[PDB]
C-alpha cells in the first residue's frame, strides 16, 4: 500500500548570534481551516520556530514520508 | 498495508547566541480547525520552538513516515 | 496491517546560550478543534519547546512511524 | 494488525546556557477539541518542555510506533 | 491483533544550565476534550517537563509503540 | 482636613431575569499592582458583581466620598 | 481641605432578559500596573458586572466625590 | 481646596432583550500601566458590564466629581 | 481650587433586541500606557459596555465634572 | 480655579433589533500610548460599546466638563 523506507548504512569556526527584540509574535507551520476533512502534518526534518532560532548541522541522513490523504474509492 | 521501514547499522566551534527580548509569543507546529474529521501530526524529526530555539547536529538518521488518512472504500 | 519496523545495529566545542526574555508565551505541537472524529500525534523524535530552548546531537537512530487514520472501509 | 518492531543491538565540549525569565507561559504537545471520538498521543521519542529547556544526546535508538484509529468497517 | 516487539541485546563535556525565574507557568503532553469516546497517551520515551528541564543521554534504546483504537466493526 | 457631609432628610413593573450559564468567570472593581504605595478603594454606592447581576433602585441618597492620598510635603 | 458635601431633601412596564451563555470572562473596573504609588479607586454609584447585569432607576441622588492625590510638594 | 457639592431636592413599555453568547470575553472601564505614579477612577455613574447589560433610568441626579492630581510644586 | 457643582430639583413603546453571537470581544473605556505619570479616568455618566447592552432613560441630570492633572509649578 | 456647574429644574413606537454576530471583536473609547505624561479620560455621557449596542433617550441633563492637564509653570 503506502510505504515508505530509508535507510542510513555507514562503514564510519565561530558563529555568533546576537538579538534584540521587544513585542515579536512568531508561527512556524500553521495550519487554519474551517470545514475540511484531513489535516495531515508529517514533519521528518527539522522545524526551529524561535523569536531568535539557530539551526547548524541540522538534517543529514535518511528522510522518508509517505502520505495517502482522501482516496475516496466509491 | 501501511509499512514503514528505517534502519541505521554503523561499523564504528564556538556557537555563542545572545539574546534579549520583551514579550515574544511563539506557536510551533498549530493545526486550528472546526468541523473536520481527522487530525494527524506525525514528528520524526525535531521541533525546536522556543523564544530563543537553538539546534545543533539536530538529526541524523533513519527517519521513516507512513501516513494514510481518509479512505472511505464504500 | 499496518507494521512499522526500525533497526539500528552498529559494530562499534563550546555552545554559549545567554538569554533574558519578559513575558513569553509559548506553544509547541498544538492541535485545536471543534466536532472531530480523531486526533493522532505520534513524536518519534524530540520536541524541545523551551522559552529558551536548546536540543544538541538529538536524533541518532531508528525512527519508524506508522499511522492509518480513518478507514470507513464500508 | 498492527505491529510494530524495533531492535538495537551493538556489540561494542561545553554547554552552557543561561536565561532569566520573568512571568513565562509554556505548552508542550497539547490537543484541545470538542466533540472528537478517540485522541491517540503516543510518544516514542522525547518531549522536553521546559521555560529552559536543553536536550543532548537524546534520542538514539529503534523507535517504532504503529497508529490505526477509525476503521468503521460497518 | 496488535503485537509489538522491542530487543536491545549488546554483546559488549560541562553542562551549566543557570536559570532565574518569576511566576512561570509549564505545561506538557496535554490533552483536553470534551464529549470524547477514547482518550488514550502512550509514553514509550521520555516527558520532561520542569520550568528548567535538562535531558542528557535520554532514550537509547529499543522503543515500541502499537495503538488500534475505535474499531467499530460491525 | 479633608471633611465629607452628607445629609438625606425627607419630611412628608415586572423583572424578568432568565440566565443559563457555563463556566462563567467575573471580576469586580479589581486593583493588581506591583510596588505601590497606597492602595485606597472607597465604596459609596453599590457594587453587584454576580454571574447574573441585578440591581433595582440601589441608591438614593447622600453619598459623599472625600479621599486624600499622597501628601510627600 | 478636600471637601465633599451632598445634599438630597424631598419634602415631599414589563423588564424581560433572557440569556444563554458559554464561558463567559468578565472584568469590571480593572486598574492593573507595575511601580505605581497609589492607586486611588472611588465608586459613588453602581457598579453592575454580571455576565447578565440588569440595573434600573439605578442612582438617584446626591452623589459627590473629591479626590486628591499626588502632591509632592 | 478641591471642593465637590451636589444637591437634589424635589417637593413632591416592554423592554425585551434576548441573547446567545458562547465564549464572550468583556472588560469595563479598564486602566494598565507600568511605571506610573498616580491611577486614580472615581465612578460618580454607573458601570454595567455584563456579556449581557441592560441599564434603564439609571443616574437621574446631582453627581459631581472633583479630581486633582500630581501638582508637584 | 478645583471645584464642581450640579443641582437637580424638580417640584414635580415597545423595544426588543434580539442577539446571537459567537466569540466576542468586547472593550469599553480602556486606557493602555507604559511610563506614564497620572491616568485618571471620571465617570459622570453610564458605562455600558456589554456583548449586548442596552441603555434606556440613562442619564438624567446634574453631571458635573472637574479635572486638573500635572501641574508641576 | 478649575470650575464646573450643571442644573436641571424642571417644574413637573417600537423599536426592534435583530442581531446575529460571528467572531466579533469590539473596542469603545481607547487610549493607547506610550511615555505619556497624563492620560486623563472624563465621561459625562454615556459611552456604550456593544457588539449588539441601542441607547434609547440616553442623555437629557446638564453635562458639565472642566479639565485642565499639564500646565507646567
Amino acid at each position: 500500500g503506502v510505504v515508505a523506507a530509508a535507510e542510513k548504512t555507514k562503514q564510519g569556526g565561530v558563529l555568533y548570534v546576537g538579538s534584540k527584540t521587544k513585542e515579536g509574535v512568531v508561527h512556524g507551520v500553521a495550519t487554519v481551516a474551517e470545514k475540511t476533512k484531513e489535516q495531515v502534518t508529517n514533519v521528518g526534518g527539522a522545524v526551529v520556530t524561535g523569536v531568535t532560532a539557530v539551526a547548524q548541522k541540522t538534517v543529514e541522513g535518511a528522510g522518508s514520508i509517505a502520505a495517502a490523504t482522501g482516496f475516496v474509492k466509491k
